[PDB]
């Protein structure tokens, strides 16, 4: 018998969620989730979105999620190469631009926005809960 | 009925050390915040150890918001008391700011950016509930 999640994480449904300790570019944030046996946030449902917004409701920080694209001719995809399911959210912000290191999505103050991947943000990591 | 593998804390709470913590998702007055914790068979935050303080300081570092704790002072002639009736010990913090007889329902304490302040209990803030972890 092990706890579903380590101390300091939030257990929700099948997963465990953690806010990153620091603010880094998307690539570094991805590496830091991987080091914790985790991945960047993947939103599969509006229930997941509502859970995350309630968890970040007290923060004004931007948090990277695992969604990115090279440029606007590419669809948004999660780190695992799966697609963004429809009717979850509309990515706002910098959606028409091409950045040398791609465009990445973050959640901030109740909405999802596109940004240049080289800029810094906090991030949310997630991993499967031990059930 | 007897659990196969009891989790330390319920879903949506955060486990740290001996306790479970539940951060609110909105701002409410102290009485409504107290009621919410009681409804869950829990209580408002009681920072009683260095482990509790270190955890809360890190968790609230993502926020500029105030979070009510379970500490209040009926009127300036009375002491600060936790919801359990115990006194405020001087080890971890003092409550900064004003206590006033003009406040209709006493003065309450909140933690904000690591420090603890006094405020009129009828004002709205985020809050934190706590209960013992099932270890």
């Amino acid at each position: 018998c092990s706890a579903p999640c380590p101390q300091d994480w939030i257990w929700h449904g099948e997963n465990c969620y953690l806010f990153s300790s620091g603010s880094f570019n998307w690539e570094k944030s991805q590496e830091k989730c991987l080091s914790l046996d985790a991945k960047l946030l993947k939103i599969n449902s509006t229930a997941d979105l509502d859970f995350i917004q309630q968890a970040i409701s007290y923060s004004s920080f931007p948090f990277w999620m695992g969604l990115s694209r090279r440029n606007p001719s590419y669809p948004w995809l999660w780190e695992d190469g799966s697609p963004l399911m429809p009717h979850l959210f509309r990515v706002r912000g910098a959606v028409s631009q091409t950045y040398p290191s791609g465009t990445c999505a973050y959640i901030q103050r109740g909405a999802v926005y596109a940004e240049n991947c080289i800029l810094a943000a906090f991030s949310i990591c997630q991993k499967k809960a031990n059930l």
